[PDB]
């Protein structure tokens, strides 16, 4: 049973985290945030009206939303204040979603496995796997 | 007290429509999804992270959601199916929402009054007031 887009929609907790200073480290986010993000179990909200997806990413510190149709580039400000060029599309079982600025690059992937949802983040030699739970 | 962006977030429930059949025609509204849409009592969910604003449309039939930041152009997927550009705005205490499709334009501007949410839809000529109540 190959997971799907739906499968994604809910409220989910943070559980566990590995390597996350380090990719925020290659984004070139600043000790200061980051000490301040990884304090964080945000909740991570996921609704999907069809190919329509929203993610809702909610905190004490700042709530993040974006809202995207999969395949259609879209621009992106994340959390950390980057104006990017993002694409979401869904491969494997994986929504895998894209994004460019400055001629960098970043691949955040959310899948479901075993119940819970990883979030694997990728940039150049840096990763990292987040682990949330369905509230 | 004139209003203020904070001021529009909450959900809203739709209670008054005068010239929605008539705006939906100029926008190409087939005679099915205009029936369609005025049986509808939507709830119209906002929030205002900053000038982070989100626009929720929920329905039995549909819902719709797009995220932006004020005073920057976005890709909007409009719940009849159009593709536009779109900025959103703060003046005079109302939310103002620019399309741009085709060469073709419209307004809607969202403004408390009174308590309410007040509504406005322009095309060309035809315009529409909704009245939503806050849930
Ligand atoms: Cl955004
Ligand atoms: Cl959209």
């Amino acid at each position: 049973h190959m997971a799907s887009l739906k499968d994604l929609e809910g409220k989910w907790r943070l559980m566990e985290s590995h390597g996350f200073e380090e990719y925020m480290k290659e984004l070139g986010v600043g000790l200061a945030l980051r000490k301040m993000a990884a304090m964080a179990k945000p909740d991570c909200i996921i609704t999907c009206d069809g190919n329509n997806i929203t993610v809702k990413t909610e905190s004490t510190v700042k709530t993040t939303v974006f809202s995207c149709n999969l395949g259609e580039k879209f621009e992106e400000t994340t959390a950390d204040g980057r104006k990017t060029e993002t694409v979401c599309t869904f491969q494997d079982g994986a929504l895998v979603q894209h994004q460019q600025w400055d001629g960098k690059e970043s691949t955040i992937t959310r899948k479901l496995k075993d119940g819970k949802m990883i979030v694997e983040c990728v940039m150049n030699n840096a990763t990292c796997t987040r682990v949330y739970e369905k509230v």
